[PDB]
């Protein structure tokens, strides 16, 4: 007779789940017609290769195979809690024929998309570079861009989150689900090479200060933090000492990382349109942190790649009011046979843990599986090439300099490490 909170069984609490979206680069010129230079924009005067009603590998997203992913998340009888959606929604289209009333007009259709069928959902967005007009030179100061996201977002973000994002493109949330997680979504786009607005800025629209106020009142305040944003940190996997921002950013915001790795315990990045891990260590080599970088639900590439990537979505398993990570699950289409029947058919992947014979996602877990890709003809180091590319070419090989680049982009994130991996393993 006292009105006391009811007691939960004894049953095991289950699992938390997330979803990662990212890269979906809408191309609404799409459209199959004879001549293929006019399938859709983004093949910029190329043929269209094979093309179909779920897109092509020379071609941005049709709306159809965005609304595909989006379908199967609604109905892929997974529970989760929130998304994250760590940006890039207008196409690869040069820039005159865009403009910021058709960005803007692109991440509306994609934002409203996930509005009206997640009805329910707290969505956590990050800005990516195509996210502006012109692509890239995301600025320090507010804008029309910064200012209309602001309002798109407005449903699943807080006045704060809302303020900060209008000024500069980035915010932190609390996550109403999940008491003691908060979502830090950083524009590292601010620190993205072709950025013309921040060159020789030190702290472009103040971002690390304010990261790390934010990092420090999390520590105090005993909250876990994932950080997400649309360009990773670290080096480039596919080409020789490339840091994927700037250096002069990548170290100062890796040196925040370090220090806060107590308090961080994701983050999660886009851009590359790959399945990409890393662990950031300390200098002499122990693991800190983990970081998880998602393949796009876009297929294009270039003409002159050889590779491309299936469309992905992925989710991620973690312990409930711990936020420890447990798991991970990629789902992908084959894209190739979607369009041959007409019909999609999005399905998993792989679960990390069951793919790499791992306990879990925590640092030391992964530094101890990224070692064994390190083994002369390692198995696990295959097959996660295979995954890399989301299994477009189950024929596709690595030689001895591709895999020392992709083995050293994994396990070594500042300069000094990643060079001295090079230095020998070359
Ligand atoms: C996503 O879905 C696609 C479409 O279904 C799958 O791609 C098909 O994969 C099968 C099996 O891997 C392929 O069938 C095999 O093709 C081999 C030829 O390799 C390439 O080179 C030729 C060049 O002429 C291309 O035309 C061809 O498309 C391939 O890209 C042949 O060697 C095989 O024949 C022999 O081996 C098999 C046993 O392994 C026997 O069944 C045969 O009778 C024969 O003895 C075989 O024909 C098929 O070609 C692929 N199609 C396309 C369009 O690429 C992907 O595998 C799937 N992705 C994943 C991850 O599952
Ligand atoms: C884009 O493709 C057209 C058509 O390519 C042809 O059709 C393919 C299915 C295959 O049979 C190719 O070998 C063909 O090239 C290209 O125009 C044709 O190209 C060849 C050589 O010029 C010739 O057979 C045709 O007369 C060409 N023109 C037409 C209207 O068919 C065109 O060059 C391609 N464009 C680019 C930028 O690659
Ligand atoms: C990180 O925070 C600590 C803790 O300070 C408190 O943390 C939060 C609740 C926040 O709301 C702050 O206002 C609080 O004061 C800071 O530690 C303080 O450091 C100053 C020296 O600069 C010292 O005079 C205070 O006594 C310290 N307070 C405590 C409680 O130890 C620290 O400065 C913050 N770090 C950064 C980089 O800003
Ligand atoms: C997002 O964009 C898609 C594609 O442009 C819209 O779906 C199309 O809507 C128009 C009508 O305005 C039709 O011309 C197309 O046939 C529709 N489908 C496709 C596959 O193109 C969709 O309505 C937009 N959604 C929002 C919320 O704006
Ligand atoms: N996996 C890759 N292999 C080779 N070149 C790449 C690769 N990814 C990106 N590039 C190159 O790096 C630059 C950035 O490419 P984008 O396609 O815009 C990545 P995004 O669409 O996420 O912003 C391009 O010049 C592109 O040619
Ligand atoms: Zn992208
Ligand atoms: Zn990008």
């Amino acid at each position: 007779h006292k009105l006391v909170p009811l007691a939960p069984a004894d049953r095991a609490p289950a699992v938390g789940q997330f979803w990662h979206v990212t890269d979906l680069h809408l191309d609404p010129t799409y459209h199959i017609t004879d001549d293929r230079t006019k399938v859709c924009a983004s093949s910029k005067g190329a043929n269209a290769s094979n093309p179909g009603p779920f897109g092509d590998v020379l071609c941005d997203s049709p709306y159809q195979l965005i609304l595909s992913a989006f379908d199967f998340i609604k109905n892929s009888g997974q529970e989760a809690s929130f998304m994250i959606w760590t940006g890039d929604s207008p196409p690869h289209v040069p820039v005159p024929e865009l403009s910021t009333g058709t960005v803007i007009k692109v991440i509306t259709n994609m934002t409203m998309t996930v509005q009206n069928l997640f009805p329910n959902l707290q969505v956590f967005p990050a800005l990516g570079n195509h996210d502006y007009w012109p692509q890239d030179q995301l600025p320090i100061v507010t804008s029309k861009v910064y200012s209309a996201v602001a309002d798109l977002w407005k449903p699943w973000l807080g006045e704060e989150a809302i303020s900060t994002l209008k000024k500069g493109g980035f915010y932190s949330q609390k996550v109403a689900s999940n008491p003691g997680l908060r979502i830090i979504s950083l524009n590292t786009n601010l620190y993205y090479g072709p950025n013309i607005m921040t060159l020789n800025k030190t702290d472009p629209a103040n971002q690390f200060e304010w990261l790390e106020n934010t990092l420090n009142s999390s520590l105090w305040n005993k909250e876990k933090v994932y950080i997400i944003a649309h360009v990773p940190v670290g080096y480039l996997p596919y080409a020789t000492d490339t840091p994927a921002i700037r250096q002069y950013y990548n170290e100062k915001l890796l040196d925040i990382f370090r220090r806060y790795s107590s308090v961080i315990a994701g983050q999660f990045y886009g851009h590359t349109h790959r399945d990409s891990l890393m662990v950031l260590s300390d200098k002499n080599g122990n693991p800190l942190n983990s970081v998880f970088v998602a393949p796009a639900v876009t297929p294009v590439k270039g003409v002159l790649q050889k590779e491309t990537n299936n469309p992905g979505v992925r989710l991620f398993q973690y312990k409930p009011g711990d936020y420890t990570l447990l798991d991970m699950v990629q789902y992908y289409l084959n894209l190739t046979e979607a369009n041959l029947k007409g019909e999609s058919n999005w399905t998993l992947e792989y679960v990390l843990t069951q793919a790499y014979s791992v306990a879990d996602l925590q640092p030391k877990s992964l530094y101890a599986l990224v070692q064994q890709f390190a083994t002369k003809d390692s198995k696990q180091f295959l097959k996660y090439y295979h995954y890399y590319f989301v299994s477009y070419d189950s024929s596709a090989t690595c030689d001895q300099h591709c895999k020392t680049l992709q083995v050293c982009a994994i396990m070594n994130l500042d300069s000094m490490s990643y060079d001295d991996c090079l230095k020998q393993h070359l």
